[PDB]
């Protein structure tokens, strides 16, 4: 049996009983907004970090929309 | 013959010739100044690149001092 897949799934249920969308939304947006308010003059030499952060925020803003829209059982009752 | 080592060494020499020795050492201090720009932006959150560049300065101090000093001759002459 895929017990490693089970323990990763169980970890994701524990951190999806509020504390993963929190991570994907709040801290990623606040890092992105901090960089956006940092770079108001431009200057690619720290804008390099920002595009990586915004791409990571986009990558984590995927893998969540299907998890909310295609959800019949809530993520705690499965646990 | 370690042509891999030669071509890596020769890209090192090209970068150091066109940038590090034509108008002094610049590619490390520009990202040092990037860290001095981003060190007081609020929440720090940049510990991944806070220390991985700090020992690059130490690398350029304790390895290039032999190559620029009296023991090993001038790098443009090596090229």
């Amino acid at each position: 049996g895929r017990f490693d897949h089970f323990v990763e799934w169980y970890i994701y249920l524990h951190k999806r009983t509020v504390s993963d969308i929190s991570s994907s939304i709040k801290e990623l947006e606040q890092q992105v907004n901090d960089l956006q308010r940092t770079v108001d003059g431009g200057m690619v030499s720290v804008k390099s970090l920002l595009e990586q952060m915004k791409f990571k925020l986009s990558e984590a803003i995927e893998r969540n929309d299907a998890a909310v829209s295609s959800r019949v059982l809530t993520e705690s009752v499965q646990k």
